[PDB]
């Protein structure tokens, strides 16, 4: 049984990690502890993964904002320039 | 003539903004800071923009680190789990 990313949360199931229970205590608990550190660990970088793409939105937003106010100043002093003759 | 963000680097030239240098004070100093406030307002933006995305490409590499060794503990933990004799 092969595990990829794809199929995690598929096996990190509340049903697998409670077959684990019948286990003795020697076996039981290092296997839970990886069970149990395998999903806090995907789910950190799933948490990660998720709010950076939500910084970057908001940042390509923010940029585009500074980019366009950019574009209107030079454009601004352009055409205030035209007036007084200057030939660009 | 009109300004975009595709063709701003071509009109904010040191030419255009010599070009200014002809004019009388009244008009020369408030068109050059409009001049000069958009070329550091975009390279800001410019600056701003291409780490947001080397932060992004560390960030996808870390992450992506972080879930193939969280794919290795469930399998390892899974391994474990089958040769105790779990029916999975």
């Amino acid at each position: 049984m092969k595990i990829t990313s794809s199929n995690f949360a598929t096996i990190a199931t509340s049903e697998n990690f409670a077959k684990l229970s019948v286990l003795p205590k020697n076996h039981r608990e290092p296997i839970k502890g990886l069970f149990k550190s395998a999903v806090e660990q995907f789910s950190s970088a799933r948490d990660f993964f998720k709010n950076e793409n939500y910084s970057k939105e908001l940042a390509e937003k923010f940029n585009k904002e500074a980019v366009n106010e950019a574009v209107e100043k030079l454009q601004k002093a352009i055409d205030l320039a035209e007036k007084q003759g200057i030939q660009f």
